[PDB]
């Protein structure tokens, strides 16, 4: 029992941290078989903030202006190139500790585990979303950029995710590891603000099986809805729009419990239209949005407490 | 910016995480140097529930009758002896992979990161609080016991808990890693139950203060408080006592702030007795409690978002 915002372990990615200075500027960079990943921020100087040209900035390079530091050993660079917003620096050693690995582009929506770094050095492991406006609520601080984000599947690392910029909210923009941002945000500064963002609805329904799996069945009710009732309510919340195939993904949550998902999305149309009344699910006073349904299946039981 | 529940990289204690099976018993063991430590009740057969005498059911055992696997290879064992709720197995073969480390026994209030492993294979990492009753509140499925609970300091892993098993409201209850549970349990199969828990209070600080350091002051007012008459309303609300000397650890971030501690307390006050009106702060509902003031200053910027 119990229900708890839970990462990957974060061994096989601390393998692969690594530290990339160009002249005054250090960041984190990810070091996998010979190829170091690195956001290209790297070779900004202390103006090239407006408008920074980074084809004109990079041919002004060469392999022995970047220094890559992995734990007490410097790495040699034998080669770079940028692709889109990442630098991939050749060094002349094959990572040792490089895990199984993937790069992956994730969907609005997806969950994944972030070993935030400074200086090469891992400091935390947290879990968190990409929201639907292609921000995430990280924590990060200055010198944090470089660290990535990433699900386990049978020992295999899939990236997604790294980390580049804070936005004026607070939250946090970065690319997939083949340096494309998610969402419309560029590497440069210029006003950039977060767009409106929405409520996951599918990752609401599976938490909120998550809980009855966990033994906890006070906010479900007699009714059911149709879909397009339920969206007309979701619409009205600032929720996502559910879609058929969302519903078939919940199917095995739903076979679990024996709560079909449109009568789960009567339990979230009373709770959305009625508030909680004080009390809490899986100890939350809050509609909790940041579990998919994969994560609850993961985390949670094969047996529901009837 | 950002404030997340964040958890120690668990990679030092991913390498030594080990299977250890006797007779049809499978559980969790922790492999350090030539020492691997697990819960005793591996020796438990399916019949010893209600009353196990543990001495009389180790000595019936011999080195040959505890299988321990660490990855695919087979280790060896060669001594074993019990210690309170704990079994040390020695083996042929010290752990290649053994961190510096400590063994420490917590205080209530403290936190913790929570490596979840099943069969010897680690699944997730999670961040909790020794609660004020002894229990924890964690996400363990049937066999995660002996996962262990630690803190990282300098590339030195201190290790507090083991886990050991569920009681009825789904919370969890464990040893420090010379085998004594905290709290008033046994392993045993005997009626118990979590005692009444409390609220604690100088981690609802921190986290308050952690919520101006990232740039929020909405629940600040222009009122003080006496130590006296805080706790007055804290022993109303089923909040712990506040000292003196919680004052005093919370005394950098008030310095980080400028918001005296008893200014604070008579923000907390005020929560207490209003409410939130609809309001977050870092985003929860709650006040939370699982955050210490040593969390937040790692979390947290040393500069204030004024
Ligand atoms: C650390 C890192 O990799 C990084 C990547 C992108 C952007 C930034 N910092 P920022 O202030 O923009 C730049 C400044 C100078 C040179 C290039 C980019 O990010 C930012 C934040 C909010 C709005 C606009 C830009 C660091
Ligand atoms: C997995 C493990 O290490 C462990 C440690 C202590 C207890 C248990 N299971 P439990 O049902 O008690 C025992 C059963 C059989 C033999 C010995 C102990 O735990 C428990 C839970 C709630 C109330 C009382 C006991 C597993």
């Amino acid at each position: 029992s119990g229900f708890r915002k839970m990462a990957f372990p974060s061994g096989k990615v601390e393998g692969c941290m690594v530290q990339v200075t160009c002249g005054t500027t250090t960041l984190n960079g990810l070091w996998l078989d010979d190829v170091v990943y690195c956001p290209r921020h790297v070779i900004c100087t202390s103006e090239d903030m407006l408008n920074p040209n980074y084809e004109d900035l990079l041919i002004r390079k060469s392999n022995h202006n970047f220094l890559v530091q992995a734990g007490n050993v410097q790495l040699r660079v034998i080669g770079h190139s940028m692709q889109n917003c990442v630098l991939k620096l050749k060094v002349d050693t094959a990572n040792p500790k490089t895990p199984k690995y993937k790069f992956v582009r994730i969907q609005p929506g997806q969950t994944f585990s972030v070993l935030a770094c400074y200086n090469g050095s891992p400091s935390g492991v947290y879990q968190c979303a990409m929201r639907p406006n292609f921000t995430i609520k990280g924590s990060f601080l200055n010198g944090s950029c470089g660290s990535v984000g990433f699900n386990i599947d049978y020992d295999c690392v899939s990236f997604c995710y790294m980390h580049h910029m804070e936005l004026p909210t607070g939250v946090h923009a970065g690319t997939d590891l083949e340096g494309n941002f998610y969402g419309p945000f560029v590497d440069r500064q210029t006003a950039q603000a977060a767009g409106t963002d929405t409520t996951i609805t599918v990752n609401v329904l599976a938490w909120l099986y998550a809980a009855v799996i966990n033994g906890d069945r006070w906010f479900l009710n007699r009714f059911t809805t149709t879909l397009n009732d339920f969206n007309l309510v979701a619409m009205k919340y600032n929720y996502e729009p559910l879609t058929q195939d969302h519903v078939d993904i919940l199917g095995p949550l739903s076979a679990q419990t024996g709560i079909a998902v449109l009568d789960m999305c009567a339990s979230l149309k009373e709770l959305l239209q009625n508030g909680m009344n004080g009390r809490t699910i899986l100890g939350s006073a809050l509609l909790e949005d940041e579990f998919t349904p994969f994560d609850v299946v993961r985390q949670c039981s094969g047996v529901t407490f009837q």
